[PDB]
């Protein structure tokens, strides 16, 4: 009969949907629906499994792990970013302190600049009035030895 | 008859099929297809949802779902690294920055440095002139004295 | 006949099935199963197939991609994380030259200011035993004056 046709076509089809969803393994029986709807019942290889999009694993085993991935790929991630963080943190941390001492050398080289101006200035004068009292004995000493 | 079997299963395993790709909720009836093809019509407890891979949700769903968490993933760790990249631009314009602090300090230091031993050597002259001439006064003072 | 129906139904209904794992394009056929059991075959329309939740790809050919943009999002983060952390391995030694050349600095400023202190202290020496000097001379030609 065509109904006896048509139920073995739905069964055979339903048969391998449900190995798409669920996965098949190399011997498990497998129905090849010809476009003729004719069923021919053959025992999967190790090439039908390994040529497969998800290698017989089926629908459900793949999303499971996919969802796995997804999920681990995040942590390792997120992870990384933290590490990253971290020593871009402690980056900063060095950087205000080099800023901060940085600025002492600052303070410091602008009073020993200015203690050098001081004293510059004061060996000057002490030049200037050593000068002159020398000066001034020659002259009282070159006036005393014309007589 | 046979044939009122087969169709009874495909169309028990079609369905079957139908909520593994669509999903199924409490109450919700579902088919268990006996080893020896044999139909039990039943119904769905918070059982058979609560523990069932992806919770009685289907493919569909959970793959749509699955598309939403990998984008926005994508979305979160790229506004992250985006961030960090931000922190490691502006560490890099201030090390510049307080390299450039650092030479200024280092060329003001070089100065002061010159400008103390220039003074250095111009005291150590006055000081050498000024015993020359302490030193002929007191001479003349010593000779001027032995009459 | 009611078996006539039921294989008609599941063949249908394994058909929808197929072109939800396998895919569906603008033409091709397919079937809506009334609640009534009513096939309704029809030709897909460039409506049912951008209004469907994977655009006709199947199920496969979405999970099969979504594998890839997991896999390329990865590798994506990887490199810029890789990117990251070598900008951060190339401030640390960069900052750790900066405070290697700060604390020399500080080393030459210290024995800039060091000199400093000494010559200042030189000096004073100096100009005290050149007051008495001058004072002395100063006082043997004020009394040589007084006959
Ligand atoms: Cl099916």
């Amino acid at each position: 009969d065509d109904v006896k046709k048509i139920a073995t076509v739905a069964l055979a089809a339903a048969y391998n949907n449900g190995q798409e969803i669920n996965g098949f393994k190399a011997g498990e029986t497998i129905y090849d629906i010809d476009e003729d709807g004719t069923i021919t019942k053959k025992d999967a290889t190790a090439a039908d499994v390994e040529a497969d999009d998800f290698k017989g694993l089926g629908l459900k085993k793949v999303v499971t792990n996919l969802t796995k991935t997804v999920n681990e790929n995040k942590q390792n991630v997120d992870a990384k970013v933290k590490a990253a963080e971290s020593e871009i943190e402690k980056l900063t941390t060095k950087l205000a302190d080099t800023d901060a001492a940085l600025a002492d050398t600052d303070a410091a080289l602008d009073a020993t600049t200015n203690a050098l101006n001081k004293l510059g200035e004061n060996i000057t004068t002490f030049a200037e009035e050593t000068k002159t009292n020398i000066v001034k004995i020659d002259e009282k000493l070159e006036a005393a030895s014309k007589h």
